[PDB]
């Protein structure tokens, strides 16, 4: 694997190791002056196109495009199938740029066949706030793959963030690529145990049989936390307290304002879901987890897979087991078949009691243009979408 696009970057060589006394950009003194003025060229017959999350049916596009052509599982029997609502609250956090949401179009039919895209966040890593952009949802269609045409996206969005003067990026593969600051391994706690085996999601053996596996997974529908409830905007000051003063024990996390905890927090139905615990006009608990379905791609019986994500999730008056296990409740009271999470913040330390199952690989963690030492997934306390 030669990397010949990402050794041009300010990026780690695949061989590269820092102490945890190096914290800095590879590359600093940036001046916005001097940032290229002009679009990245595109192939013949190809175009930018600005996209308007916001006009139903910009978004539409975005929509169909990620549906037909975005992340599948190593198998190719999924695909993830982000919703418009979600791409929505995604897409226009506090202070978003509606030009950092890129598409590009086929000219002679007037199709998005590219897309790519970033959000800005304070960033802090190893104790320093950067001002950072979050990005995702880069989509190259299917019939156009391996043409280098990720690298013009890629390079094109560098150039758009830069001209607002931040220079640092945060991002999230399944790919291995120069170079993880951290690579979290994915877990899974079935919900709808038969569905789940029926899709070929989960597997039976001569000794757990269907009905076994049915009373493995079923869970009581009493939570541990009796007050639990959705969030209101009334309780947005109490979450920011509570979410930001456990974050900042981890090595990476975002470092949310008053603005983005509502943006972020306050629930959307099949989008993202916070339930929280009030004692005394205090937010004591709370659990939060967003829906991303995934396309199952030729099963005769089912089309979606309705899956919960764990975001973050931050107890005080429980154990971290009896939350995650009010978590998966809630997740199944709203008709959720499954509820993933990866290795991060505490989450580890439940899977086993709560009969999670180790998933086939691993999401890793990027820095563009920062320098520092690379830490267990248990250290990082950010979860991108
Ligand atoms: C200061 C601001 C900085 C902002 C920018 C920050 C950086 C953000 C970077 C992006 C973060 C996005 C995070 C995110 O969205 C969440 S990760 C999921 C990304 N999307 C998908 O996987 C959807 C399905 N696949 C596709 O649409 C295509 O396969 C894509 C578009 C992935 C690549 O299209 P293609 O037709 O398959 O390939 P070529 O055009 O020929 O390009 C090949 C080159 O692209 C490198 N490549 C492949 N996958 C990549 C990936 N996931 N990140 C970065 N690079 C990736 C690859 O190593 C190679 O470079 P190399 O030759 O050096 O190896
Ligand atoms: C079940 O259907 C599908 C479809 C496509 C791919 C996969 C595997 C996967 N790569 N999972 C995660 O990345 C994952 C697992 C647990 C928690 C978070 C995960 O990733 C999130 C979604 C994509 N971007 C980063 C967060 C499964
Ligand atoms: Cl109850
Ligand atoms: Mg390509």
């Amino acid at each position: 694997m030669d990397y010949k696009f990402w050794y041009t970057q300010p990026v780690p060589k695949i061989n590269d190791e820092f102490n945890e006394s190096v914290n800095e950009p590879f590359i600093s003194d940036n001046k916005v002056e001097d940032v290229r003025k002009d679009e990245y060229k595109l192939p013949p017959g190809y175009s930018w196109y600005v996209c308007d999350v916001k006009d139903e049916k910009d978004r539409s596009e975005i929509y169909t495009l990620l549906t037909d052509n975005y992340v599948e599982d190593d198998d190719n029997i999924f695909r993830f199938n982000y919703s418009a609502e979600f791409l929505l609250w995604a897409l226009t956090s506090p202070n978003y740029l509606k030009t950092w949401h890129i598409g590009v179009k086929y000219d002679a039919s007037n199709k998005l066949i590219g897309f790519i895209s970033a959000i800005p966040t304070d960033i802090c890593i190893h104790k320093r706030t950067i001002k950072m952009a979050e990005v995702n949802f880069l989509c190259v269609h299917k019939t156009l793959r391996s043409k280098r045409l990720a690298p013009v996206l890629i390079k094109e969005i560098t150039r758009r963030i830069n001209l607002e003067n931040i220079w640092q990026a945060i991002y999230t593969a399944g790919v291995y690529l120069p170079k993880p600051v951290s690579d979290a391994r994915y877990y899974h706690r079935s919900i709808n145990v038969k569905k789940l085996i029926e899709i070929g999601f989960s597997s039976l053996n001569s000794r757990l049989t269907m009905s076994r596996a049915i009373k493995l997974y079923r869970v009581e529908d009493t939570l541990n936390i009796k007050n639990m409830r959705l969030m209101k905007k009334k309780d947005v000051e109490g979450v920011h307290k509570l979410l930001g003063s456990y974050l900042e024990q981890f090595n990476l996390y975002a470092v949310f304002t008053k603005e983005e905890i509502a943006h972020w927090f306050l629930p959307i139905e099949n989008v993202i879901y916070t339930y929280v615990n009030e004692e005394n006009g205090k937010i004591k608990d709370m659990i939060s987890f967003y829906s991303l379905p995934s396309q199952i791609l030729g099963n005769d019986k089912y089309s979606t897979l309705n899956a919960a994500y764990s975001f973050y999730n931050v107890t005080t008056t429980a154990t971290f087991k009896q939350l995650m296990q009010d978590a998966i409740l809630l997740a199944k009271r709203n008709n959720f078949d499954v509820f993933n999470a990866l290795e991060v913040m505490q989450n580890k330390s439940v899977f086993e009691d709560l009969k999670f199952g180790e998933g086939d690989g691993s999401l890793k963690y990027y820095l563009y243009n920062w320098k520092c030492a690379s830490f267990a997934p248990a250290h990082v306390g950010i979860v991108l979408l």
